[PDB]
């Protein structure tokens, strides 16, 4: 079924550790910023725990800044319609429990519509979600997720499952 996001949970991105993670997921890309005082891990994993599929983003964070916006994996790009409903689902799961992440949504113009900053994340996967229709007219849109947190620190944080479909 194409869904509006490809590649959101790392689904053709195949294990393996990234080099650059512009260009490390089609459908998720990360970027640092000089909040990064600590290299943070970005790679892919291949397990049968992911919730689509068996791919993931293993991130190791152990180090965050004096920005809220140290390390930052969005998803992109998406697809969406002008005057539908979309829905925005992902999975979060981190080796240690007691990590956060945030998830927003937002096209190339600094809009957004969905958000969900600050989620408490288990060790297990944790299926969150929410709505969103068209701001404006933005038929393609990228859900920025935030990552650098202290209670993101000294944890590892896998994300998979950022996929945007309507109803049925």
């Amino acid at each position: 079924m194409l869904v509006a996001n490809i590649n959101g949970g790392f689904e053709s991105t195949p294990a393996g550790v990234v080099t650059d993670l512009a260009e490390g997921v089609e459908g998720w890309d990360l970027n640092v910023g000089s909040s990064v005082t600590n290299p943070p891990v970005f790679e892919v994993l291949e397990t049968s725990d992911a919730p689509e599929g068996n791919k993931v983003l293993a991130v190791t964070v152990n180090g965050v800044g004096n920005n809220p916006w140290d390390i930052e994996a969005t998803a992109f790009p998406v697809n969406v319609r002008p005057g539908v409903t979309y829905t925005y689902t992902i999975w979060a799961r981190a080796e240690q429990d007691g990590a956060v992440v945030s998830f927003t949504v937002g096209n190339q113009s600094f809009q957004e519509y969905g958000r969900l900053h600050e989620q408490q994340i288990t060790t297990e996967w944790q299926p969150f979600t929410f709505e969103f229709t068209v701001s404006d007219q933005e038929t393609v849109i990228r859900a920025p997720i935030h990552f650098g947190y202290a209670a993101n620190v000294g944890n590892t944080i896998y994300i998979d499952g950022l996929a945007i479909a309507s109803q049925p």
